[PDB]
Formats: C-alpha cells, sequence, structure tokens
C-alpha cells in the first residue's frame, strides 16, 4: 500500500521556480495522506543551474529531515533501490485559454519528443539522465487546477494498479490556498542543508560581523516549533539581489542607478557593508564598486571550490536573508525565495519586500507582501512559471485566474 | 586570404536530418565566401544525442556518419576537435534571430537586442569572455557575442560575415544557423552540397553486406554503382535497385496535425500489399522506430509470401549510424515510399536522386486511411511558372518556405509555423 509520487518540471525552468513547484506537489502528497493514502514523495534529482553549462541529491541543498516533517520524502536513488519500474507517467499540459478540471487527451507539443514507446509496456524518457529507467505506461493529461485537482487525478481508477506514478510538467498546476497555512508549512519545511548553513554562517560571522545571537535570528532546529515574530534585526549589512539580465525581455536599474540606491539606503540605515548576490560579470561589479562611496564595502561569497551552482545560489540567498535590510530584483524567483526566508526568520516586512527601481521610475511598483501564516480582492499570486505559459490567481466568484505569458524557454 | 574558421550551431531540439540540411546552407555560405576570395574553412559541429528522450553522451565526430574526404571536395572542412588542437580562440559568436517586427519579404540583416532565448544560452563572465554550451565543451569560450536579426539565405550570411565589424575575427561561430534559408533551393550548388555528404564507408560496408545477405541486392545487379569521387558523378536515371520495396514508417506525427497524415497499421499493411502486387516484389525493407509490438502486428497482417527485413545488428553502432544505414537501405530499393513531411524521408529521396532512380520510384508518401488520394511530395530533381514551395527551413517553431522562377518577383516566401521544439 506504499505509493510513490515522482515528478519533473519543464527543462527550461530555473532552480527557484522548481523550489516553488516542490511545494505544490508536497501539498498534493499531504492531501493524499490526509485522505488515507500512503503516498511517499520521491525527490527529483537536480541538474544544471545554467542552461549554458547532473543527478544531484536534495541533501546537497536541503535538510531531508526537515522536509520529512511535513510529508514522507525519499531521494530518487532510494526509490531506485526498491527495484520497481515506474508504472505510469502523466505528462501534464495546458488547456488553450477559473475552472478546475482535467482530462486525458491527445499529446500537445512537445510531449512526443520527451517519451518514446519501445515495447508494449516500456516507455523511454530522460528520467533525470538515468539510464535503464523506464515507465510501463505514458499519457498526456490537460489540467487546469491546483494540488487538489492533482490529488483527484492521481486517485483516478485508470491508475489504481500503479504504485509508482511520475507527473511531468508539474509546474502546470497552481497552489491551492496560495499564501496560507499549508503553503507556508511546505515552504518552512525546506530548510537548507546544515553544511550550507555552516558555510554561510562562517562567512556571515567573519566578513559581515553577523551571527544569530546578536542578529536575533536564532531559529529552532525543528521548523514545526517556529513561532511568529517580527523581532529579527539581522547582521550589519544591506542585502541586494542584483539581476542584470532581463528574463522578461525598463524594469532593472542601470549600474549608476544601483550605486545611487545602495548609497541612499546605506546612509538612511547607517550601513557600510553590502552583501551582493549577482551573477553579473566581473567588470560590471567593478564598475558598481568604483561608483560606491569609499567607506562602503561590497562582499560576495566566492570561495566556491567544490560547491556547485545551486549551493552557491542558496548561500547567496541565505546571506541576503540575514541582512538588516534586503532589496531584490523585479519578478525574480530568487528574490521571492529570499523574501520567504526573511518571513521565516521573522524580519519586519518593511525590511523584506523591496525591489530595485529602474532609472526612469523612482517610485516603481513594489512586491506584494505575502506574509507568513501559521474581502477586497487579494493580490495576484506570482506566476506559476518563469517561461512560456502560466497563470496568476486572486482570492477573496471568490477566486479568479488570468494567463501570464512569459518569453519562450 | 588568411585562414578563417566558420563554426555554427542549430536550435536544440532540431533533429539529425534537419541538421544535415542546415549543413548544406552553411557549406554554401563557405563556398560563396571562398568564391569571393575569402579563405574560410568550415568547422564541423559535433553531433549530440539523436533522440531527445535519450541520455546525452560525449560529442561525436562527423567521421562516424560521413566521409570527410567527400565533404572536403566541396569546401575545406575540419572537425571541431581538430580546430581545438590549434589553440585558436573563438573571436565572435553571432546568434541569428528573426526581426522583432516580423514582416513582402526582403533579404537583410542588422545587429539587434537579443530576442528570447539568447540570454539563457550565452553568459558574459568577463569583458572578453562569454560562456555558452559550445557543444558541451567546458573550457571553450568566445571573446565576443551579439544577436543579429536576419532574413535571407547563404548569400545574406556571407554578407553578414564579411561585414567590417568582424574583420579582425579569425574564428566566428554562427548560432541558430537554421534561421537562414537556402540560396537557389534545388539548383546546382544545393545539390553539390548534398552530393558531398557521402556516408561513412564503414556504414556503407555494413549496409552492403545486409543487402547481399538478405535483400538479394548489390550495386552491380542493382545498377547503383557510384564513383568514389562524387564530383565525377554524371546525370543518369539508369538505377533499378534491389528486388525490394523500401518504406520509411513514422508512427509519431511531429506536426501534431489535427487530421491524420500517417496510415494506421492495417492501412500500412494494405498499402504494402497493394504495392508489392503492383510491382511484383516479395521483400520489404522497413525503416521505422515503431515499438516491436506494432512491427509484429504489421508483419502478422501481411500475406505470407511477403518478407519484411530490418537492420537489427545494432549493439556496437550508435543510433545515428543505424538511421544512416536504414536510409541507405531504403535508398537502394526498387521502389521507395516515405512519411509525410519527414526529413528522414527527404534525405532518402535525395539519396535516390543521386543514385539515379526514376522519379516515380522515389517521390512517394504513405497516405492516411481517410485520404487515399493524399498530397504527394514535390519532385525536387537533382541538377548538375512558379516552382513548388521549398520544404520548411525548420521542423519545429518558426520557419519559412520559398518559391522561385527563372527568365529567358524572381523569388517569394511564406511563414511556416510548426509545433514548439
Ligand atoms: C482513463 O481511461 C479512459 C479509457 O481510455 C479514458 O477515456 C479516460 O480519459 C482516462 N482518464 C484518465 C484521467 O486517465
Ligand atoms: C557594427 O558595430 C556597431 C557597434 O555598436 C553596431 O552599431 C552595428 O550595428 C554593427 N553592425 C553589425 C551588422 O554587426
Amino acid at each position: 500500500e506504499k505509493k510513490f509520487l515522482l515528478y519533473d518540471v519543464n527543462f527550461g525552468e530555473g532552480f527557484n521556480l522548481r523550489r516553488d513547484v516542490y511545494m505544490r506537489v508536497a501539498n498534493t502528497v499531504r492531501s493524499l495522506r490526509d485522505s488515507g493514502e500512503n503516498y511517499i514523495l520521491v525527490l527529483p534529482p537536480w541538474g544544471r543551474l545554467h542552461h549554458w553549462k547532473v543527478a544531484l541529491s536534495w541533501r546537497l541543498f536541503f535538510d531531508l529531515e526537515s522536509l520529512n516533517r511535513f510529508i514522507p520524502v525519499i531521494e530518487f536513488e532510494d526509490f531506485l533501490d526498491e527495484n520497481r519500474p515506474i508504472d505510469q507517467v502523466i505528462y501534464l499540459q495546458h488547456y488553450a485559454e477559473y475552472v478546475r478540471k482535467f482530462e486525458k487527451r491527445s499529446c500537445l507539443p512537445p510531449a512526443e519528443s520527451h517519451y518514446k514507446q519501445v515495447e508494449e509496456f516500456k516507455w523511454k524518457g530522460w528520467f533525470y539522465s538515468y539510464e535503464d529507467v523506464y515507465s510501463r505506461n505514458f499519457q498526456c493529461v490537460s489540467i487546469q487546477g491546483d494540488s487538489g485537482t492533482l490529488k483527484d487525478l492521481l486517485k483516478h481508477s485508470n491508475f489504481s494498479e500503479s504504485t509508482s506514478i511520475m507527473v511531468d510538467r508539474a509546474e502546470t498546476i497552481l497552489h491551492e490556498h496560495y499564501g496560507e497555512v499549508d503553503y507556508w508549512k511546505a515552504r518552512r519545511s525546506m530548510r537548507y542543508s546544515n553544511d550550507l548553513v555552516d558555510v554561510a554562517d562562517a562567512f556571515r560571522k567573519k566578513y559581515l560581523d553577523s551571527d544569530d545571537k546578536r542578529d536575533k535570528t536564532k531559529l529552532v532546529d525543528d521548523w514545526t516549533k517556529e513561532k511568529p515574530r517580527r523581532t529579527a534585526i539581522g547582521g550589519p549589512y544591506l542585502g541586494i539581489h542584483w539581476r542584470r539580465r532581463d528574463f522578461l525581455y525598463a524594469q532593472l536599474p542601470t549600474i549608476p542607478g544601483t550605486a545611487k540606491i545602495l548609497q541612499d539606503l546605506c546612509k538612511k540605515l547607517d550601513l557600510q557593508k553590502i552583501y551582493l548576490a549577482t551573477d553579473a560579470p566581473d567588470q560590471e561589479v567593478d564598475e558598481l564598486k568604483a561608483l560606491l562611496n569609499g567607506e562602503l564595502e561590497v562582499y560576495r561569497f566566492t570561495d566556491t571550490q567544490k560547491l556547485n551552482d545551486g549551493q552557491i545560489a542558496i548561500i547567496d540567498q541565505y546571506l541576503c536573508a540575514h541582512a538588516a535590510y534586503f532589496i531584490g530584483s523585479y519578478e525574480s524567483t530568487f528574490t521571492f525565495r529570499i523574501q520567504e526566508d526573511r518571513e521565516i526568520i521573522g524580519f519586519p516586512i518593511s525590511t523584506t519586500f523591496n525591489r530595485l527601481c529602474p532609472d526612469t521610475e523612482p517610485t516603481c511598483e513594489q512586491p506584494c507582501k505575502w506574509k507568513i501564516v501559521y474581502s477586497p480582492w487579494s493580490c495576484w499570486s506570482d506566476c506559476s512559471v518563469t517561461c512560456g505559459k502560466g497563470m496568476r490567481t486572486r482570492q477573496r466568484d471568490l477566486e479568479q485566474a488570468e494567463k501570464c505569458m512569459l518569453p519562450e524557454c
């Protein structure tokens, strides 16, 4: 009666969107188990951070014991040690576009490039790069819905003989109860690897004169014992996430524009240290440094010898999340994860939900304050996706949805 | 007339046989460049995975698939790995894209802001250091990167490459090469480029042993002897082929069309049986990736006097080599019938043109069960009123077809929109 949910996401998606998808799928498993079904979530191995650069365990990035407190999880390679083929692949796809529904349908592009039947009950696919993994069955399902809709799909009678089901294009589903208790439980469960935390904490204490005791950012080991608070101070530094490439292809500051913002914030807050999270090339960083007043110092984690890119991103995000004040980039999922981290640490909202303005719009739109939780319309949710076709939703009809169209993956 | 190197790449998610077509576009660019006095040599991009549903492995040499000496007779070529051994940097990447305006149709190009998804594919790390896929090689970088909107052909790309902005670059890589169309589609230089793409002799030997053992077929009795040097090929339509029917049987419709363009399994059985009776053939060479149960079903439906053959000695050959063997075996049939709009089929048709088969035996497409008088492919004959529309420039995403006419509007173009890649 053990059942396994596997999943994957559109190949062109980034690390931080995938982290969001985890929570969608975790909540599906939570619902499944609350309805009496003994489902285990199989964690999909991580791949390349940059598309211009395989099979990495979650334990490199996240603390599995924390994830396990919300739902039972295992690594893909632990799933493989049960020597059971995958019974079913369901490839989610969109309806051409407020109505929750699903149906098995003919495969839209590009599903038939991704899976190939070689025998009656043998379908090949990428399967995270693992040779010798196959599925007994494959189909496409059009779906418009959330974790609850996916629960319903998974309990369909067509799969009642399947103990292992893989849901591809999992980013197709939305959150149920966006910004509410179960959303935040799923997010709170995603504690970073202790090894990453130790690395980041050594950097905080050495370079940023920052530690949990003086910063008032002590967190209990067990995230389920977290209590609400707004008393975090953080370290004596300004955290900035500085995105230079515009993945929406107007919305980002120039290099001088950024220097001005940083200088104003540093004066207003009496800060002399800046922790800069960026992949900007060295000459643009040097330009930015040269434009800053001489008493401000910029820091970056760059002792990255063994660390892969996802680990560095998490370190960057953890360092930003422990700043006294954070300012991030427009519509960036990297930024959104930092905002969530600061919510969990228990920082005042004013220090958290801040976005860099472009040079022409000094009072630009600032991000919605999705606050941790333990009518007029709500804010629109963040997009379900960072490239291609997705949706936002609004709640208070008591629920609404709209397309968000992003550039091609 | 210092040595210059042209590298290129193609949209990920384009397939092997479309890439073979793009080669010819870029080979003709090099041929034009060299005809205009520019000492360019073409660097052959390593091959990736044949299937998008397979584990990417090490980047593969062209010599596994093609005879490099034959390619070299049209233009000078080198393997990427050999280009690397010269410790020559990559000076410039030009990432081709469409005009953001879109569009009558004019040949033109212009440096422009990068359309999606160029920013994901190349990343500046230092002033003169751009990272990118570079065929999966880690230490390879470019000194410069830009996007160029372009509408045109091999000639337009030649012009772009001779622009003064690049005159200090010895090594230029052109990405999204499938963005350019053929110049003079279906004419002499098109066919020279195609004729140059002789298959690896090791693949030819394997295929010929199969022909002789199973298909009662060899070049002497088939009248399909080709001269070793393709530049000495003369026009002839004297090929008769082996005593077998060649069929390329696609099951997945990569156009995801609303109405079926492929026959069913019973539909295919009927077609094969009818053709075998009409042509008095008892042997069928089947080229397909269909799963084994669909093939067994097809076999079971065929009259007991028909024998179906497939190359299945596969376990020291990669998938591209097998596909080439399949194509070569189909190309030596007395009669060939292929699948709608399939680039695999189109390459076979071109093979048969080179071997010198009557056009009737070549330009045949399998009809779906509901349209027994379905549209048949244009007979683009080898060359040594408006034309037909060219085949699409791509197999996924946005491309173009063109149509041409001579004298005594010379050319026109239209968008063709395919499923996403
Ligand atoms: C279940 O199978 C039936 C029979 O093919 C099909 O009509 C139906 O759509 C399938 N439903 C799902 C969700 O698989
Ligand atoms: C040549 O270089 C200049 C430098 O910005 C640019 O404006 C121009 O468009 C370039 N031309 C081409 C076709 O690369």
